[PDB]
């Protein structure tokens, strides 16, 4: 799977909010482009002169994520975050010249991402009470991955002592994205666990945090809530469910070719961190069938 790389796999079956530190610093920002940020302004002006209803929005930037030594007490992850925007994304990661920017960043900074906006996404492996994961079909009208299968998620917008508020907004944002798109009540959702971070090599390496969330509703009840919103309540064009039993071998199915890279990242991390049992009971052959 060349279009997805794992940056981080979390220990312990996934990390809760209380175990993560963030450092939000202008040191973690994109570097100014070699010939100046005028090239970003030119792309933005061209776009607004065709679609004048578009608007910019701020985004968090992922610089790096360092895990503590496994089995240690205290905070287990440090996220190094900067600030970026939708405009900077369109002028860098989504530019036809994104590969040239990656080569220049390796040359100038020893960092293939130094000249890239790299907005941080969030996605969820969302499990039902009857042990299915939730999938969404993307519209054929969207710019990126039209018509492909996705999981719930989005790109959170800004508003350890500014740190703890930023981690809170990341965890809150994945629940809000589930409530807004799947039309579920907030009180049917568990607090998220962070599974890891995946990079989308088709979008010049921008990263998504991938979370596990459990819902107290069955697959039939989740379907009713999603559909009872009507066509204007969701950006997706359909919902469907796969048994967690069957998620284990999803990369061997015809579905795998239809999944967008950030959804591939969510499913690889679900299989490595929530699946893949380590103990004698769940690891026994009748419960973990060979092949
Ligand atoms: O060309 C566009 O307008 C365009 C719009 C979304 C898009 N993808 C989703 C997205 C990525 C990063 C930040 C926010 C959203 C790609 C391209």
């Amino acid at each position: 799977d060349p279009e997805v790389t794992l940056l981080l796999q979390c220990p312990g079956g996934g990390l809760p909010q209380e175990q993560i530190q963030a450092e939000l610093s202008p040191a973690h920002d994109r570097r100014p482009l070699p010939g100046g940020d005028e090239a970003i302004t030119a792309i933005w002006e061209t776009r607004l002169k065709a679609q004048p209803w578009l608007f910019d929005a701020p985004k968090f930037r992922l610089h790096s994520a360092t895990l503590a030594p496994i089995g240690s007490r205290g905070p287990q992850l440090l996220l190094r975050l900067g600030l970026t925007s939708y405009r900077d994304f369109l002028g860098t990661n989504w530019s036809s010249s994104a590969a040239w920017l990656r080569q220049q960043g390796a040359t100038d900074w020893g960092d293939t991402q130094a000249y890239l906006a790299d907005p941080l996404g969030v996605g969820a492996a969302l499990a039902t009470a009857d042990d299915f994961l939730v999938f969404l079909r993307r519209s054929r009208q969207v710019a990126e991955a039209p018509g492909l299968v996705d999981v719930p998620g989005g790109h959170p917008e800004p508003q350890d002592l500014a740190g703890q508020l930023v981690v809170h907004e990341l965890f809150s944002s994945v629940l809000q994205e589930i409530c807004d798109e799947v039309n579920l009540p907030l009180l049917t959702l568990s607090q998220p666990l962070l599974l890891g971070i995946a990079r989308n090599e088709t979008s010049a390496g921008r990263a998504s945090a991938e979370f596990y969330v459990q819902c107290s509703l069955t697959s039939e009840q989740v379907r009713k809530h999603y559909l009872s919103g009507g066509p204007e309540a969701h950006e997706s064009t359909g919902i469907f469910f796969v048994e967690t039993q069957n998620v284990r071998r999803l990369p061997e199915t015809e579905m795998w070719a239809e999944l967008c890279p950030s959804a591939k990242g969510a499913i690889i991390l679900y299989n490595r961190v929530q699946g893949s049992p380590t103990g004698a009971a769940l690891g026994s052959p009748a419960l973990l069938p060979p092949l």
